[PDB]
């Protein structure tokens, strides 16, 4: 995905074990949480680079696959909208943990079977106050109404 050079303004803190997702304060590993200057916190993957002719590291927010995590993210997010998590919920494009960061995820922007995160659908509805748009394939809506 997109990479950075480390920084010297970045405090890393948080490491995360790429297949157990065991969370440590460490500030050196194989995925750490990356702060850039205003962004959102994002997990990224340490990756072996050439750069001005000498060997050195990156930190790219690649995809990674959190299924043996056995631990739900708190919001998603994909084809531009992010959604509080709801249980039932597939995985989506981007997953948020509540520690506090952004994974590149293995899904896509079917939310449920036949739905659809989809800025052009045709339901309207919300998650405890966060509004969505859903593109339907009876169907149940896995999100309340509107109105109050
Ligand atoms: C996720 O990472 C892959 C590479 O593993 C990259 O191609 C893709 O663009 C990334 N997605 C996002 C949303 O950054
Ligand atoms: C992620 O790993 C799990 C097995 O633990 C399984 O769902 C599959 O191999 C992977 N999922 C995707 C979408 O690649
Ligand atoms: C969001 O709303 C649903 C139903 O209205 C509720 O079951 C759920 O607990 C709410 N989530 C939070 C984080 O309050």
């Amino acid at each position: 995905g997109s990479c950075h050079i480390r920084q010297d303004y970045y405090n890393i803190q948080l490491v995360v074990e790429e297949k157990t997702g065991v969370e440590k304060r460490s500030i050196m590993g194989k995925w750490s949480v990356i702060t850039r200057e205003g962004r959102e916190p994002k997990l990224m993957e340490q990756i072996n680079i050439v750069s001005n002719n000498s060997l050195s590291e990156t930190y790219c927010y690649n995809r990674l696959n959190t299924s043996s995590w056995g631990r739900q993210p708190a919001r998603q997010r994909g084809c531009g909208q992010t959604v509080p998590y709801w249980p039932g919920d597939n995985v989506l494009e981007e997953q948020y943990y509540s520690t506090g960061y952004w994974v590149n995820a293995t899904g896509g922007c079917q939310l449920r079977e036949g739905v659809w995160l989809s800025r052009k659908g045709n339901v309207q509805c919300q998650r405890n106050g966060s509004s969505l748009i859903l593109q339907l394939a009876t169907m149940e809506i896995p999100c309340d109404p509107v109105e109050t």
